[PDB]
Parts: structure tokens; C-alpha cells; sequence
């Protein structure tokens, strides 16, 4: 039943992998990732080594949330889980994980930047955006992370989300950086708690740019930023100031000059009407009032692509782990009994 492994140095790195996989190319540096063939699917795939796995409590449980979040996800527009191993024949000797996915060409910038979009191909593109996070959020999921690089196209205009957040620094979050541009301001300044409807104020930005070749909200600070938002949205009523937890925050929200929510059709000039309407029903600053993914998908601006019996939902997913405290070698052996039970798709 095990298959036989071998071993190479790689770039000042060991890595040992079963027979299957051949022509073993480095291709980034978390964890180190190899581009490869398999030779049992005839795919090139990535294969990548996690860096220290099992360091601490908190490396040990994001080892195992990536894993368990990986083998649920089974749909055309996520990415999924082709394979996972280690070389370790027993828990004993368990330290290295390994986790094979298909290899990723373009991403979202490598067209948006580079490409003449028509509206058939924004339309085409923001539906598989949607028809994923229906299924993501069906399973209770929250990306958290939904950006242009974190989304894969092909030549064929077919689009898979990837890169799922599991929990950024605050470095990272700092400045004139991408990284911020497409979160919700909820979140950006920690207003509330989030949920779902954060992913929905990504779309709405991904889709504005894809529209205009711009970025939306390129906040050189998180307070730029959000003054870039309000511009467009408008400053919030008393609603949902209710909403807002920290009394600093709600301070200084009412210390801003009150500015109303502006036209869309003279901000998005020349676009379908019923792309801005779209766009007037996902950028809003109340998150319980957002459209969801299930909505939208029936939005009339997709007529051309909508098929409700071709939208599939999830499998419950049990995250009850999140909320559990355990040890580095109680983790580590979870982690293990999911390396050992993956069964790979058909
Ligand atoms: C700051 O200028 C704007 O207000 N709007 C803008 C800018 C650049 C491109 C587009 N294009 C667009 O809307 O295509 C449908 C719109
Ligand atoms: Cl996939
Ligand atoms: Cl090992
Ligand atoms: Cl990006
Ligand atoms: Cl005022
Ligand atoms: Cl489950
Ligand atoms: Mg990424």
C-alpha cells in the first residue's frame, strides 16, 4: 500500500516524495513549493512542504485547520486537494507534510492588467467568483482573503479561488500595499465581528477594477483608505453606528464631515446598467444589508451564465476544533490521521 519514496536536495532543501511525482523544479519559498509531473494523473502539479510544521500550538492547529479545510473543498471553481503524504511509516517519526495540488498558471493580474476585457468576460469571470463562494459559505467557510492573485484563470477564461485565509501581521497590512485594498472596512479597522458578507465587499471590488483597469480603494494607510470608501458609499446613519462595539471608533467616525453616497453611473461611466446596479447592491458600508453569493448569482446581469441546477452547495463542514485546546502532540496527531485516511479524487 505505501509507495515507495526517494530523496533529492533541492535548493539547499531535502525533499522525499513518492516515485509518481518526476521533475521536481523549485518555483517559490510557510513553506517551499516544487513544480512536477505526476505520472499517475498525467497533471503537472505543486507540491508543497510545509516549514515547520509542528513548532508551536499555534503552527501545529494552522497545520491542521489548512489540511482538514483543503480535503472538504470538491468544486469546479475552488481550488482541491489532489494529494498529501509524508514519508514517516509511523506517528513516531512524524515531522514532514506534504500537500499536491494542481499547478496554477495566470492569476487575475497576469489578465486585468494585461487583457482587453469585454463585459461578456467580466460577467463570465465574476460568476464563477460567485458560484464558488456560494458553495464556501454554504459550508459556514469565510475566505477572509479574496484579492486578484488569489484567484487562477487559463486561457479559457476559467477562474479557481485559492489561498484561503487561515489566520496576515499587522506589517503586512501597513501602507500603500494590495494586501489591504480589497477588505472590508469592518474588518480593516476591527468595527465588529465579521462574517461571510466580508467576502461579498471583495467581489464588488474585484469586479470595479476588472471594469475600469483600476484599483477601487488604493489607500496609501488604513485611514486613507477608509476616507476613499466613505467618498464613494457614503458616511453611515445612525443604524449602523448601533452596530460599531468600540466607543474610540464610533468617536471617530462622527468626527468626519457627513457626505452622501455618490452615483454610480457617473463614477463607473459607460458600463451595463445592470453591472453598476450589481455593483450598488455588494459595495454597501452595512454588512447585514450586502446581497449574498446565493443572490446575486440570480441577478440579472448573469442571465446568460445562470443555471440554478448547476450551482452546487457543500458537505456540512464540523469546525468544532477551532473553539477546542489541545496540546502540540494532540494536534500533531490529528494532522496524522488525516494524512493517513485522504482517499484522492476519482
Ligand atoms: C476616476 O474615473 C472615474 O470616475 N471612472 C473611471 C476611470 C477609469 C476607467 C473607467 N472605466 C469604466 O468605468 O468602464 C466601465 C472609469
Ligand atoms: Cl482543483
Ligand atoms: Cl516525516
Ligand atoms: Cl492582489
Ligand atoms: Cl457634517
Ligand atoms: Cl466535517
Ligand atoms: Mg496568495
Amino acid at each position: 500500500e505505501r509507495p515507495t519514496f526517494y530523496r533529492q536536495e533541492l535548493n539547499k532543501t531535502i525533499w522525499e516524495v513518492p516515485e509518481r511525482y518526476q521533475n521536481l523544479s523549485p518555483v517559490g519559498s510557510y513553506g517551499s513549493v516544487c513544480a512536477a509531473f505526476d505520472t499517475k494523473t498525467g497533471h503537472r502539479v505543486a507540491v508543497k512542504k510545509l516549514s515547520r510544521p509542528f513548532q508551536s500550538i499555534i503552527h501545529a492547529k494552522r497545520t491542521y485547520r489548512e489540511l482538514r479545510l483543503l480535503k472538504h473543498m470538491k468544486h469546479e471553481n475552488v481550488i482541491g486537494l489532489l494529494d498529501v503524504f509524508t514519508p514517516a511509516r509511523s506517528l513516531e517519526e512524524f515531522n514532514d507534510v506534504y500537500l499536491v495540488t494542481h499547478l496554477m498558471g495566470a492569476d487575475l493580474n497576469n489578465i486585468v492588467k494585461c487583457q482587453k476585457l469585454t463585459d461578456d468576460h467580466v460577467q463570465f469571470l465574476i460568476y464563477q467568483i460567485l458560484r464558488g463562494l456560494k458553495y464556501i459559505h454554504s459550508a459556514d467557510i469565510i475566505h477572509r482573503d479574496l484579492k486578484p492573485s488569489n484567484l487562477a484563470v487559463n486561457e479559457d477564461c476559467e477562474l479557481k479561488i485559492l489561498d484561503f485565509g487561515l489566520a496576515h501581521t499587522d506589517d503586512e497590512m501597513t501602507g500603500y500595499v494590495a494586501t489591504r485594498w480589497y477588505r472590508a472596512p469592518e474588518i480593516m479597522l476591527n468595527w465588529m465581528h465579521y462574517n461571510q458578507t466580508v467576502d461579498i465587499w471583495s467581489v464588488g471590488c474585484i469586479m470595479a477594477e476588472l471594469l475600469t483597469g483600476r484599483t477601487l480603494f488604493p489607500g496609501t494607510d488604513h485611514i486613507d483608505q477608509l476616507k476613499l470608501i466613505l467618498r464613494l458609499v457614503g458616511t453611515p446613519g445612525a443604524e449602523l453606528l448601533k452596530k460599531i462595539s468600540s466607543e474610540s471608533a464610533r468617536n471617530y467616525i462622527q468626527s468626519l464631515a457627513q457626505m452622501p453616497k455618490m452615483n454610480f453611473a457617473n463614477v463607473f461611466i459607460g458600463a451595463n446598467p445592470l453591472a453598476v446596479d450589481l455593483l450598488e447592491k455588494m459595495l454597501v458600508l452595512d454588512s447585514d444589508k450586502r446581497i449574498t453569493a446565493a443572490q446575486a448569482l440570480a441577478h440579472a446581469y448573469f442571465a446568460q451564465y445562470h443555471d440554478p441546477d448547476d450551482e452546487p452547495v457543500a458537505d456540512p463542514y464540523d469546525q468544532s476544533f477551532e473553539s477546542r485546546d489541545l496540546l502540540i502532540d494532540e494536534w500533531k496527531s490529528l494532522t496524522y490521521d488525516e494524512v493517513i485516511s485522504f482517499v484522492p479524487p476519482p
